[PDB]
C-alpha cells in the first residue's frame, strides 16, 4: 500500500492526515535507536533493532524527560513550548510527512528542535510538519534527541558517560533517514537540516563535526549556532557540574564509574529538579548541560575550525529575530514583567547587564555598559529595557551568529543571511517584548495559512514565501527562483555583506547586519577579557 | 597727568592710543620681574628692583625666547601665532590698558596668553586690549611669563630650577597688579584672569595653587583645563625630560648643579633648536616643558584636590571652540593638508589615533579606534577625518574641561559654560578645521569690531555682547545684566549642568556637553589603562 512502507528495520503503517482541504500522509513515532535506559542512560545511542510485523506509526510518540516550564500557567505563549505527550527516557523517534500521492525521489528537510539543550519536543503544534510538505512537495522529517543531563551530562574519559550523546542522537537519526528516506520517496542525496535555537546551534555543530558531514546537504539555521556561549563547555567545566550534579543528589563521587552508577538510579525528575543547580553563576540564557569540546564529535577548537576551514562546504541559510533577548530577560531579570511595559530602573539595569554577562569581570561590565546606554537620557526606563534586549540578543545569538557567517563564507558554497522582524497581529506576548525569539518558526511551518488560527492575509502571504524560501533553498541550494520575475535576495558574500528583511514589506537588502555592536562582541569585548 | 604714573617700584609713563574714534591710554612694557638671565635661568623669579627716572611705557617689550613656527612661511593664518617682537630672555613685561578718562577704583581683567607653554606672547596683534577695555570700560592688563624650557625645566629636589618657574612668573605679575592696579584707576579686589589654551590651563592652576588663590577674584577659562593631558607631567618625567635635554646638547649629567651649569651656557636658541628631541613618543599634542606635579605649586595631585575641593571657591566662566583639534592634525597626522578636504584613508586614521593618544596600551587603542568608527562605513574619508578631529578635540580639551567643571561645580559659587562654534567668515584656513582652536579670541578682543578687518556685521554683534558676557561676569561675577531684557545665560548645576552655544544665532540652551564620548574618556579608558 501506499500507506504502508517497509524500512530496513520493519513495516511501519502510517496514517492519512487532513491538510488545508486536502489530505497528506503520515509516519509519527517511528523508532529510529534503542530505547536508552536503564545501563543505557548517558550512552551513546544504539540503532534500533528491527521488529516483525508492522509498527503502528499514527501517533506522536512520547517527549523526553525535561524541565517544564511552569511560570505562567494556563498561558498559551508558554505552554506552546511545553511538552504535549507523555515524558519517557524511551523517546529518541521520529516522525515524516510524506505528500500524497507518494513522489519518487524528492527534497528532504530534516527538522531539529531547540529549547536551550534542555528541553524541546519533536511534536509540538508549532512543529506540525503537514502544511510544509504539502505545499512545497517537501518530504518533512522531525527527529528527536536527549535533552538536559539525559543528554549533556559529560564525564570525558570514561565511555559511560562521553557526552555530546544528544548530538549523537540526532546523528543516529539522520542516518536513519539517510537509509530510509528512500522508502518514503525521500532523496537521501537532498536533504536539509534546520533548526532554531539550540536546533540551529546543533545544525551548526553537524556541519562542523567530520563524523556528521555525510549525512545531509544542506543547512538552515535560525536564531542559533555552533558558536553561541550557551552552546558548549569545556569538558573540565562539563566534568564540574557533572560531579556537582551527584553532590546534589548525595552522591558517591571518587570515581566516574561510581558517579555514574549513582546517578542511573535515580528517577529521572530526581535529575531535574537540581539541573539548574550546577551552573557556575547567577545568569540569563544559560543552561547546565550542553555540548562538550571533547576532541571527538569536535575535532578542536569551533573557533580554529571555522578558521581553518576544517568543516562541511555547501550553501547554508540562516537568520535571526530582532528581539532575540526579551524572553530570557522577562524570565531572568528583575524589572522586567509579562503584564506591564517593564520600564526598568538603571539600577536594575546593572542588574541585568551583570546577569547577560555572568562571565566578564568589572572592566568588561563596564564595557557592556557604557556601549549601550545613552548618556543624555541614562534614567530613561525605556532605553534601558531596550538596552537590556540588545545586549542579550546581539550577546547570545545575533553576534556570534555573524561571526560564523563570516567565518563560514571564506570557505563555503554560498550563503543567504536574513534578519526576521515580523511582530505578528495576532500574538500573546506583550509588546516590548517585540519579535520574540522562537516567533519565526510559524512561518516556516505555515501556521499562518489555517484560517482557524486568525492570522493577517499578510503574514499568510509572508509564511508562503519563507516555506517557498526555505523548500527552494533545500532543492535547489538558492532560496530564488530562475524566472521569478521579482524579488531576488542576494549571495551574502565577504566583502559586501548583504541581507534582507523578512516581513509584510516589499523585500529590500541591506548590508553589515548589526556590525557596530558586532564589532565590539566579536572583536573588542573578547580581547578586553582576555587581557584582563 | 594721566599718562605719567607712580608705582611701588618707580614712575610709568604711557601713551595715549587711538581706538574706534576715540582714544585711551596703554602702558606698554612694564617690567615686573628682575630679568631671569644668566645665573638667574630656570629659577625663581625675583621683584624688579626700583628703577628711578620715568619708564619710556610706550612701546610692546620683548617676546620671550620660544619656538617659531616656519611650516607655512608668510601665511597669516599662523604667523599670527609667532612673536611679532623680538626674542629676549629678558621678556618678563605685562601692559595695561586704562580707559580714559582714568576710572576711580574698576574692574581689571588679566590676558594670560597660550601657546603650550612653548610659545606666546602678550603683544600679538589679536590680543590687543584696546578694544575691550574701551568698550566695556575696565582696566586691561596682559602679562608674561618665560616658556618651554625657559619656563619650565624641573629637577625636582634642585631649588637652582624647581619647575613651574613659567607659572611663577604669572604669580608675580599677578601681585604686581594687586599692589598697583590701584595707580590706573584698577581695582585689585576686583581682577579676573583668564587665558586660552595653555592660558587657560593656567588660570585654572591659580585656583588651585594656595599662593595663587588670594590674587584675583574670578576666572575666566577658554579651551583650557587644569587637569588637560598635556597641561602637566610628574617630576620623574619632568626630570628625564630635562636629563634627556642635556644629552641632546653633551651636557655633564652625573649631578643637576652641573646639568644646569652646562644648560646655562649654552645660547637660547641652542635650547629651542632641540626642545622638541625630549618627547617620550611620536605624538600630537604634547608639549616638551609643561607644569610639574611638583608638591609645592600644586601641594598634591590634581584629582585629589578637584575631589577634596582643595582649591578656591569662586564663580569660572569657561569652555570650548567646537574642533578644538584640527589645527594640531594638520600639524602632526598624516593625510592632513593644509590645500585639501583632507579625506583620510583608514589606515592613515589608525597612525592617527596612535600619534593622537600616545600613553595608551594597544587594548586602548582598539577602544578609542571603535568608539569614534562608523562601521557601516568606514573607508568613509570625511568621517574618518571628522572622527580624528573629535579624538583629539575630545582627549586633549573638551573632556578634560568638562571633567573640571563638573568637579569644581561641587564647591564653586558660580559656573558659567559655554560652546562656541562659530566659523569666522574672514577665515583664512580652509573648512574642514572648521572652529579652530584659538580663534574666539578675536571676538573676546573684539576685532570684528575694526571695520578694515571686514567681518560681517553680524559678526560684531557677536563679539559685542561676548566681551559684554566676558565684562559683565569680571564685574558682577555672573555673564547677565539682571531684570534685562536680553536671553539670559543659565548657570552651570550639578543636575542640569546646562550651556549655552556662543555664536550669530538667537541663544540655545543646552544640557550636558558631549556626555557620551566624555564618559568614555573620563571614567572608562582611565580604567582601561590601569589594568593589566
Ligand atoms: O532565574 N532564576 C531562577 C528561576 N526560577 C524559576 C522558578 C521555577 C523553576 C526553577 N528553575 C531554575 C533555576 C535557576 N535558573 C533557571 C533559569 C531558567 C529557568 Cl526556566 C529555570 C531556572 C537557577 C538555580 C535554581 C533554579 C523560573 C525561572 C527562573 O529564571
Ligand atoms: O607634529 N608637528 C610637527 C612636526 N614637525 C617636525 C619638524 C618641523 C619643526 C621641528 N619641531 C618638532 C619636532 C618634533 N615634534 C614636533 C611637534 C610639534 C612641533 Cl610644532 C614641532 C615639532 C619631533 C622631534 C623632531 C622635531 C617634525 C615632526 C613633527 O611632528
Ligand atoms: C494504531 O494505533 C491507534 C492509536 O490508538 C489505534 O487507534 C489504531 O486502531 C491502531 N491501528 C491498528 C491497525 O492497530
Ligand atoms: C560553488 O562551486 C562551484 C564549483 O566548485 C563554483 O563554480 C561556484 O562559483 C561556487 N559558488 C559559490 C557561491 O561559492
Ligand atoms: C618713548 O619711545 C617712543 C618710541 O620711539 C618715542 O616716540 C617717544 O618719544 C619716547 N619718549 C621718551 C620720553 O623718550
Ligand atoms: C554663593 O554663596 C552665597 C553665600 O556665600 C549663597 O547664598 C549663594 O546661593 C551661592 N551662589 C551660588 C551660585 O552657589
Ligand atoms: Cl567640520
Amino acid at each position: 500500500s501506499e500507506l504502508l512502507v517497509n524500512t530496513k528495520s520493519g513495516k511501519v503503517m502510517g496514517t492519512r492526515v487532513p491538510v488545508l482541504s486536502s489530505h497528506i500522509s503520515a509516519f509519527l513515532g517511528i523508532p529510529f535507536a534503542e530505547p536508552p535506559v536503564g545501563n543505557m542512560r548517558f550512552r551513546r545511542p544504539e540503532p534500533k533493532k528491527p521488529w516483525s510485523g508492522v509498527w503502528n506509526a499514527s501517533t506522536y510518540p512520547n517527549n523526553c524527560q525535561q524541565y517544564v516550564d511552569e511560570q505562567f500557567p494556563g498561558f498559551s505563549g508558554s505552554e506552546m513550548w511545553n511538552p504535549n505527550r507523555e515524558m519517557s527516557e524511551d523517546c529518541l523517534y521520529l516522525n515524516i510527512w510524506v505528500p500524497s500521492p507518494r513522489p519518487k525521489s524528492t527534497t528532504v528537510m530534516v527538522w531539529i528542535y531547540g529549547g536551550g539543550f534542555y528541553s524541546g519536543s519533536s511534536t509540538l503544534d508549532v512543529y506540525n510538519g503537514k502544511y510544509l510538505a504539502y505545499t512545497e512537495e517537501v518530504v518533512l522529517v522531525s527527529l528527536s534527541y536527549r535533552v538536559g543531563a539525559f543528554g549533556f551530562l559529560a564525564l570525558h574519559g570514561s565511555q559511560e558517560a562521553p557526552g555530546n550523546v544528544g548530538l549523537l542522537d540526532q546523528r543516529m537519526a539522520l542516518q536513519w533517514v539517510h537509509d530510509n528516506i528512500q522508502f518514503f520517496g525521500g532523496d537521501p542525496k537532498t536533504v536539509t537540516i534546520f533548526g532554531e535555537s539550540a536546533g540551529g546551534a546543533s545544525v551548526g555543530m553537524h556541519i562542523l563535526s567530520p563524523g556528521s558531514r555525510d549525512l545531509f546537504r544542506r543547512a538552515i539555521l535560525q536564531s542559533g549556532s555552533p558558536n553561541c556561549p550557551w552552546a558548549s563547555v569545556s569538558v573540565a567545566e562539563g566534568r564540574r557540574r557533572a560531579v556537582e550534579l551527584g553532590r546534589n543528589l548525595n552522591c558517591n563521587l571518587n570515581s566516574d564509574e561510581e558517579l555514574i552508577h549513582c546517578l542511573r538510579e535515580k528517577k529521572p525528575q530526581e535529575l531535574i529538579d537540581v539541573e539548574w543547580n550546577v551552573l557556575p553563576f547567577d545568569s540569563i540564557f544559560r543552561f547546565s548541560f550542553v555540548p562538550v569540546i571533547d576532541g571527538e564529535f569536535f575535532p578542536t577548537s569551533l573557533e580554529s575550525m571555522l578558521n581553518s576551514g576544517n568543516f562541511k562546504k555547501t550553501q547554508i541559510l540562516l537568520g535571526v529575530n530582532k528581539d532575540e533577548g526579551s524572553f530570557f530577560l522577562l524570565y531572568g531579570a528583575p524589572g522586567f514583567s509579562k503584564d506591564s511595559e517593564s520600564k526598568i530602573s538603571r539600577e536594575d539595569f546593572m542588574s541585568g547587564v551583570k546577569l547577560s554577562v555572568p562571565h566578564a569581570n568589572d572592566l568588561g561590565l563596564d564595557a557592556v555598559t557604557l556601549q549601550y546606554t545613552d548618556w543624555m537620557d541614562d534614567n530613561n526606563g525605556i532605553k534601558n529595557r531596550d538596552g537590556l534586549d540588545d545586549i542579550v540578543g546581539d550577546h547570545n545569538v545575533i553576534c556570534p551568529l555573524m561571526h560564523f557567517v563570516n567565518k563560514y563564507t571564506k570557505f563555503g558554497n554560498g550563503t543567504y543571511l536574513y534578519f526576521f522582524n515580523h511582530r505578528a497581529s495576532n500574538l500573546v506576548w506583550p509588546e516590548w517584548m517585540g519579535v520574540i525569539h522562537g516567533y519565526e518558526i510559524e512561518f516556516v511551518f505555515g501556521l499562518p495559512l489555517v484560517k482557524e488560527l486568525n492570522y493577517t492575509a499578510e503574514e499568510e502571504a509572508l509564511s508562503r514565501r519563507i516555506m517557498h524560501y526555505w523548500a527552494t533553498f533545500a532543492k535547489t541550494g538558492n532560496p530564488n527562483e530562475p524566472h521569478s520575475q521579482e524579488s531576488k535576495w542576494p549571495l551574502f558574500t565577504t566583502k559586501e555583506q548583504k541581507f534582507i528583511d523578512l516581513n509584510t514589506e516589499p523585500m529590500k537588502v541591506h548590508q553589515r547586519l548589526r556590525v557596530q555592536m558586532c564589532v565590539f562582541w566579536n572583536q573588542f569585548l573578547p580581547k578586553l577579557l582576555n587581557a584582563t
